[PDB]
């Protein structure tokens, strides 16, 4: 039960690095950090699709200053997210036409530029007072996924647990396939969406442009804010004094020269969130 | 100028509409293609019968609201009035996939590249009303051959207009007799039926179409946007029989088959949240 | 134009006039399309009216307002707003179009090319026929000479010598007409005249090319206000409301010669009117 | 020094015919009036680029009613342009797929449509109280231009007069390369832009979409006007009682069947300008 | 500490300037002079089979404008600063992008034809900024191990010149490396493919940018003298000019030229005009 604002503010900022699959600059895949592993047409059919091949949501919880010295009291204060500025950094890097290992965009006897990053763009950011609610889906119900222990990603049927002969249901809406975005680099974009049936205490904003050769269209400015207040003037209220931020920013794909397969490329996203104190019952 | 760098009165209803692209249930022989259409080829409907499973259809539902009037003969009645709605197509991220089962490879013949992703025609419409959505029929080709099914799995404009087969070219324009109510889920093909702008006084509908086979799908998703359903007089749809009627169609593109380059449509589920209030009206 | 004085709503459909303008005769199966167009038509043959999409138009008789037309102060119907919609947009998803080119390799069994390419969409509401200005993309295009005429061309009015018809590639002031006949004025030769049309409102868009994705919307929640900057809408002379449109939604490509047909769709109109006293 | 309005009005109409290169329906090139001459990749390198090959700005001066009985008076009247309606006519003609001499858009054994007009669109219009100020540039500083006595067009270096070895400066910003749009069909669009460093007494509006196969996107209506007043509510003031209108409307190109070279196509533009009387010092 | 605006008849001023593009060939002199306003040629394996040169990497343009001196004594506890209120800015020369007779450019036609050249098209990168101090930049690498030429003196500066990561850790620059930060303090020096405006700083600047990628994308550009950008923030305060300096910067890649003989590319940029309106604002010192 939301009461009146207490007149008292604070701002937090943070960066979320992309989780395109290669999620750390370490090991033998280090050079491909910020990209996915290679994806081929029959992957997941004639082999297991790996987590490194599946771009994932980024997320973090920011701890806010503690508000109530006694959690038993009938009236308490909560942090309320009022507005946010957010930005995808590094967009100029997408002009490169000398991408390592990338297909040449010219005739077979030429010496032209590489294909630049282009194709599918999927951009979403969210700010909320608790983890983002996710709804699960499968483009192909019977896609084969790797089983690592511990798991490196989670899939809708890990939660829905349909019998294998019923997994075609996941190509529609399966209500049991729901989860919270509670782990960075774990929930694949191609299987999980913000759940519009929940998320009463979060705000999310997403866009998608598909295809493999589509020009990426991105903007950057520090002159624009997003107001997080709902129709009643109430922003997300931060349970446990935690602010939750999430995003995904697939900016396109790289095409490999030797087999023409692809890797996704993502870019880091900045957040600046402005909060105020709100009394609640 | 120099060059300077020179060197209970209200209620909320929620529901999901699953897509009806043709394969309309994860059952039977076609179970694995639920949420897609059946395969379509250029001569289908000419050198064979076009099947209902090959024709994406409108989704629709009626939600029973709390009953408002004990005596429906009173000259002043209460009705539910739809004021606004939030709606969203879910699963958009799934459209990034370039490992689509049976799909054509987007690369040279000696390569091992990605599959073609879902792309091409996008047809998106949602509607909220106090009675079934009014539909007007049309045909792109008047003489298209349609399968005869018992029980029938779709209905076509000429099942209503009942024109002689030799006059069916009329259906390529506007045939006033070819009208229907969106009264059955997964039954009215998108390619034959549109919202009827000459009726639908008690419904609101919103549609967009981008054609072509290789067009990049362009879709948005957010929980911070609502659609106001009130008309110019401040009146929203009024729910007859205390029923709220929601409808949609969301073709998100096509898949291209590797073995013959024919296509299947792909659709995605749509969520609705409708906010309603009560209005007294003359009876 | 005096003050307003009560209201009424007019509805109608305009069926497309793409060339094959009736579901009768020998071409009846292509009603709502143009006849086939090839690159050299109008050069090594005569371009037919059935090959040239045309404006649709109608005059709706409104309730008579004045007992005596002699009076110095009369009532006129004033068009205030309108809702308009292109119906049948969903039919443009078809990839099983009769006689259409296959969009796949020569060894495949793929879909047909769908309707796509150039879109030309215009609607107008006025108190008198829409004024048109004529033009030619090619001054010397050869047009058939039917009796009676099935279409009218700019030089039919301007009557320039054959050696001067290159003028029609620019602006010929003599090449003016009124949109007074349905399925008669070709879109490729006639445009709404911005130097006239004081008593009409028109709204048009064009996206060219042969393979362009068609981009259309449909909704019953949007209206167009027809009032001008003085708050005055079109005034219906002779108690007649004049509506006109053209909606080329793209082209079909034929499998056997790769030539094209334009495709059009019907348009709906709902016009709201009020009574206005005039001098 | 601008003073108050004098409360008196007038409306001016005119058409500007396109000047794509073939600027009159006369002479040897008369049948291509409203188009450019044919342009090939090496034109201006292994030959001289001709004025007929370079689309130019259209412009006109409209004489307004004389306002002042005596131009020596300390307070005078000027016509002030307040708003304007403008329209490109003939857009429907761009649907044509039977264009004379044009490449066929089908396989070589077919009998399909011609390529329609498509590709780069350059649309600008301007209304001012004096000629539009232009700034010059060259995409290639060493482009070879024909010499006619008298000249049929004027180029930036005709004004800047840089040594031949210095003409690469014209690929950037050369302040000496300035001109007034004082002659119809004379200033090529590819060499001359509205000068944002001047033009205090004009308003111009321009858009460009490039490429050779881009779908042309054009609108037409009589329900929209452009307001010409500046931030202080002052429109262009007509010096010498002359109103100056300018434009360029490249709507795309035609592709010739026999060599695949191109001609630009333009369309005429209509103007309706509304003016009022303003007192000035 | 921002105080109130100081009203008066001489309280505002206006500044105009041009910035020429820095696509790589940054002066019309020397051996590369005929390609001024373009980049040097770029090929797929450059930076791998060879060193990527500064002339191959478009850079931000920038300038500091000296404003009228405001405070005779910078000792005083209360001072005045120029406050940037609005800006008009325009990319000039857009009409030149219609050319289909580009020197050395690939022919857009069949192999035995005589058609037009490919016009400038492809990726467009447009940004402008106005601030009261240099624009803050954040570094990144699309490929951490890209090979760069090391000239003495340096012709450009790269994110790891500042971050100084070990060579085997440079993959970190493909994400967000907080030490990879710089100020846009030198014209024709910071490549756009390695440096973006830093959204974590730039409190005293305003920047506006767009990108449309790909190699064949139609350039889409507007020009008009009837539109301004308001520079005031949510509290109505514009950038405040430290040391009486106005800082402007930009980058305008309008597309690429494709060479006929190897199909490699050069970027093309165009010059940008600025008109900045400023007013006097009192601040606490
Ligand atoms: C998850 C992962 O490590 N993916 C890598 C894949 C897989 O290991 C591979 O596809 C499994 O079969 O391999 C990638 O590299 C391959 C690519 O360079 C292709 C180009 O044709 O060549 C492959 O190796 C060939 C080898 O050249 C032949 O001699 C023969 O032995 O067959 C092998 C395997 O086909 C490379 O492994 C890929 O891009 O697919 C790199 C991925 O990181
Ligand atoms: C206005 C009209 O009726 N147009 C129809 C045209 C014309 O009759 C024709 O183009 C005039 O020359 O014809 C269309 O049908 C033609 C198409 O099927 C092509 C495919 O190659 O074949 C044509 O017939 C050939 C015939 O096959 C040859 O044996 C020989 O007789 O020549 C004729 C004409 O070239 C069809 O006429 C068309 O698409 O052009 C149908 C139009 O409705
Ligand atoms: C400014 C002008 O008049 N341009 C015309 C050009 C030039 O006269 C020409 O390009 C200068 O060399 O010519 C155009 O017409 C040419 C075109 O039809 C090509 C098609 O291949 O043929 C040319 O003539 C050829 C002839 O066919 C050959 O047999 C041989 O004689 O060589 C000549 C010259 O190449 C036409 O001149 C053109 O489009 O380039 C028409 C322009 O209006
Ligand atoms: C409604 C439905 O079930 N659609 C099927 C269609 C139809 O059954 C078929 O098109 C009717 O002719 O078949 C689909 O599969 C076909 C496809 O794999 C093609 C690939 O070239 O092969 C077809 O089979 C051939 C077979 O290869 C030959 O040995 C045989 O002599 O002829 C067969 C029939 O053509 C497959 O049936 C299709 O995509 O068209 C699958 C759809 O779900
Ligand atoms: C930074 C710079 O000056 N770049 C040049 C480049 C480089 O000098 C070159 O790529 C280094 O290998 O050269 C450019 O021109 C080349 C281009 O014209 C190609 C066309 O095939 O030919 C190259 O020279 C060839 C020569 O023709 C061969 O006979 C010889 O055996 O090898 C030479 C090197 O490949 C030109 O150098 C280029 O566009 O790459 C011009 C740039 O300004
Ligand atoms: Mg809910
Ligand atoms: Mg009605
Ligand atoms: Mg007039
Ligand atoms: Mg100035
Ligand atoms: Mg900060």
């Amino acid at each position: 039960e939301v009461l009146n604002i207490i007149t008292a503010t604070t701002e937090i900022e943070l960066w979320l690095e992309p989780r395109m699959g290669v999620n750390a600059p370490t090991g033998d895949r280090k050079e491909w950090y910020g990209y996915s592993e290679v994806i081929h047409h029959a992957d997941g059919y004639d082999n297991n699709l790996l987590s490194v091949q599946m771009p994932q949501y980024s997320c973090a919880r920011v701890q806010l200053p503690m508000l109530n010295t006694d959690m038993t009291c009938e009236t308490l204060m909560m942090w309320e997210a009022v507005s946010c500025k957010t930005e995808v950094v590094g967009i100029g890097s997408l002009i490169s036409v000398h991408l390592l290992e990338a297909k040449m965009e010219a005739g077979p006897n030429s010496d032209g530029p590489s294909r630049p990053i282009e194709g599918m763009n999927y951009h979403m950011f969210a700010v909320g007072g608790e983890p983002l609610d996710l709804q699960g889906i499968e483009s192909n119900g019977q896609t084969k996924y790797a089983t690592a222990i511990p798991a490196k990603s989670i899939h809708p049927n890990d939660i829905a647990k349909l019998p294998e002969e019923d997994k075609a249901q996941l190509q529609g809406l399966v209500p049991k396939a729901k989860a919270k975005l509670d782990k960075d680099g774990f929930y694949p974009v191609e299987e999980w969406s913000p759940d519009p049936s929940r998320n009463e205490n979060s705000r999310y904003y997403g866009s998608f442009v598909g295809g493999l050769q589509t020009p990426p269209n991105l903007q950057f400015t520090n002159a624009v804010s997003t107001v997080l207040l709902d129709e009643n003037g109430v922003g997300p209220l931060c349970k446990g004094d935690g602010l939750f931020v999430s995003c995904a920013d697939i900016c396109g794909v790289l095409v490999k020269a030797d087999n023409e397969a692809i890797r996704y490329r993502g870019l880091p996203r900045y957040f600046k969130v402005t909060l105020r104190k709100r009394a609640v019952k």
